[PDB]
């Protein structure tokens, strides 16, 4: 009963966020801060998947005949190559000594953020290999982990200045993506529920922290 608890746990922190984000989305800006809104569009993308793949969930497991932990890579190849766009949005934001907005991120280095884009998708494709059994546990690990950390890397060295702000993005970010590594090595009921709480970290607190920024840069507009 407890992959239906969390996913309903899960459920609830989408709903509020949404419902934040939208309201984030009219908060009027200062000229350095748009590519918030940017950020915040994209994330409120990423959780329309989130959730059609939650009430698929929660309708399927009236009825679970078979271990439907794979169907959440669907929902992963699609959110994850989004997360990584706007977390380097958020970099580019944080470290860029005047104003700089995505169109101007994406025209200057696509082939880069193809590169990040491709990794990322080598490591779900290996998990996917690994959920189905079309490859064994500890390959899928190495495999996936080393994508993971290529990834990680590659963003890393473009894209983070050395200040502590930069380190808690960074590092929030891969420990909390390497715990989806982590959870894979579980039994199916415990696996699920530790990727429905994962979710609300990396998708939605994400969200709020986003909103929370841009109520900082803006509070004197808005009163």
């Amino acid at each position: 009963d407890n992959i239906i608890m969390t996913a309903y746990i899960s459920i609830f922190v989408q709903i509020i966020t949404a419902i934040i984000s939208v309201y984030g989305l009219f908060i009027p800006l200062n000229f350095k801060d748009i590519i918030l809104r940017e950020i915040l569009i994209l994330e409120l993308i990423v959780q329309i998947i989130e959730f059609i793949f939650y009430i698929w969930l929660i309708i399927t497991l009236q009825s679970i005949n078979e271990d439907i932990t794979y169907v959440r890579y669907f929902d992963w190849v699609l959110t994850t190559p989004v997360m990584l766009l706007t977390t380097v949005y958020f970099f580019e934001y944080m470290n860029s000594d005047d104003g700089i907005r995505k169109k101007e991120i994406n025209d200057r280095d696509y082939v880069y953020l193809f590169y990040i884009c491709l990794s990322n998708f080598f490591m779900l494709l290996i998990g996917y290999l690994g959920e189905t059994k079309q490859i064994n546990k500890m390959l899928t690990l190495f495999g996936g982990s080393f994508f993971l950390f290529l990834t990680f890397y590659l963003l890393y060295v473009k894209y983070t200045k050395e200040n502590w702000m930069n380190y808690i993005v960074f590092y929030f970010m891969f420990l909390v993506w390497f715990l989806y590594g982590f959870a894979f090595m579980f039994p199916f009921s415990i696996k699920n529920q530790m990727y429905n709480i994962l979710d609300i970290v990396s998708k939605n607190i994400y969200s709020i922290f986003i909103f929370i920024v841009i109520l900082n840069q803006s509070y004197k507009l808005l009163l």
